[PDB]
């Protein structure tokens, strides 16, 4: 109701959970009067690869190429391919970015991971200085909603995977605070596969409820001690 | 003597110290007369989406498409896309998996990653059972070999990244371990771009010297303590 909200979703089946999950959202946060995009990488064929089709221009080092100071003189220049520069302007419009995706291998799928290393670019997202506190996208905020196949018991300190806070430094840390972000709490939702009719329905229901009263959330201070004790 | 290595190397520039790094591993593995494959992923204009394309012929579901089982039916049906199944003939002759990247977001590029995405199917890499311990790579070594923009100072406990452990946990533990490798110690080349001239004409050196006796080397215990513990 004054807010911009940025969706990326990273899933290949509309009728999935993950699908139940983004709908949910966008539902929840259109009835709020909430303005929401929502990035569908898979249905925009979203490219992965870092490569130097990502810069138009004339090379600063057309000998030997370094993809991040390649796109950073590219950000600057105005010069980067055009699919970055779009996610970009969503990223810069909104005031909270979800990201709806499986858990791949204890992070995010290669095609959400390629939307991080290429539209978070430095000059756009952060600078030297600039960074982690003093990220250049400060002000904004962001949330992990995360489905698995491993249930919240696996998922515990003491179980096979460890605490699914384990799972999650790379990416609330080392990228989003990174970002200059503030994190709010992750949503996790556990073995949708497994579970029953009415549990996958308990769950999407679940997430509508708190994104009722997302905007009441405070953030998680994102340190060591919060993913890992001591 | 005899042992067969694969190397996954994720780099666009092959003047790159990830490539002198890569270059100097087929050098020495080949002096000792070692099988050596490099999977050069940007060459190889590699895949990393996970989508519908890696399963030829008929869908197992072909109305609720669902990556996971898709792909672990089409492996047990000899039906996945020959990319996938080039890489996974690789993996299944390999003793050894030597990755070769700079590290993106405390974590691997997306190309890489969905190299794992893709090629660590169910039924190739894991199943019920057979993970972690038992997972189905068992017998076969493992080592990421990561190069860093930031500092090894930046990445102690107390230190603005953490401890680099911290960041292997998804990738040595929830990727490696849990399809069966051991995982050998990581080969951490802590911020090259900064460093002469020498230092990197050295870090290439220890590189090769490790590999003169890595196949003495015993695996890490791959372990929550291990990542995060004191
Ligand atoms: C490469 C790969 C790597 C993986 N790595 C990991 C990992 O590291 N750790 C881990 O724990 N897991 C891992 N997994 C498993 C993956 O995380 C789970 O399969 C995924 O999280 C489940 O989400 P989904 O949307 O695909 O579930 P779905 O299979 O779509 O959802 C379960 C069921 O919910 C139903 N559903 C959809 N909407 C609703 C609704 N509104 N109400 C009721 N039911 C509904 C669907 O019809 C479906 O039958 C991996 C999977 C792959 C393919
Ligand atoms: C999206 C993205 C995300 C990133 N995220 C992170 C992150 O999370 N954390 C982090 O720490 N860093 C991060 N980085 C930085 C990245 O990890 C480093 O830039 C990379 O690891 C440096 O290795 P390189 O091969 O690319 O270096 P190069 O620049 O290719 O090598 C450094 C210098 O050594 C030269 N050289 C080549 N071969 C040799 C040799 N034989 N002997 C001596 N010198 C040689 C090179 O040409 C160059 O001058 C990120 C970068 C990008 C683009
Ligand atoms: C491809 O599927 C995968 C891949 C990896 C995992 C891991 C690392 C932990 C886990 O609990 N589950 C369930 C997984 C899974 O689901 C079967
Ligand atoms: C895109 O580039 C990036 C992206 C991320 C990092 C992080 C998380 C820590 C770090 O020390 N450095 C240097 C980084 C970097 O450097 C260029
Ligand atoms: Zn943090
Ligand atoms: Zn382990």
């Amino acid at each position: 109701a004054g807010k911009k909200v940025l969706i990326v979703y990273a899933h290949q089946e509309p009728k999935s959970f993950n699908g139940s999950l983004k709908n949910v959202a966008v539902d929840e946060l259109s009835r709020q009067g909430c303005t929401v995009t929502v990035s569908d990488l898979y249905a925009m064929n979203f490219e992965p690869r870092a490569t130097d089709k990502d810069i138009t221009g004339t090379l600063s080092n057309p000998e030997v190429f370094n993809y991040g100071v390649e796109t950073h003189e590219a950000y600057k220049q105005r010069s980067l391919a055009s699919d970055i520069t779009d996610e970009q302007k969503k990223v810069r419009e909104a005031d909270l970015v979800i990201f709806q995706f499986p858990l791949y291998w204890f992070s995010v799928p290669a095609i959400l991971k390629g939307w991080m290393d290429r539209v978070l670019c430095q000059g756009f997202a952060f600078d030297i200085p600039g960074f982690y506190d003093s990220g250049l996208l400060q002000g904004k905020l962001a949330l992990l909603s995360v489905t698995t196949g491993g249930t919240a018991e696996m998922y515990t300190k003491t179980g096979v995977n460890g605490d699914s806070r384990y799972f999650l430094w790379p990416l609330q840390h080392g990228t989003l605070h990174f970002c200059g972000f503030k994190v709010l709490a992750p949503q996790i939702s556990f073995a949708p596969e497994i579970a029953s009719e009415e549990e996958r329905k308990g769950m999407v229901a679940a997430w509508s409820q708190r994104l009722q009263t997302i905007w009441k959330e405070e953030p998680i201070p994102c340190t060591a001690h919060w993913h890992f004790g001591q």
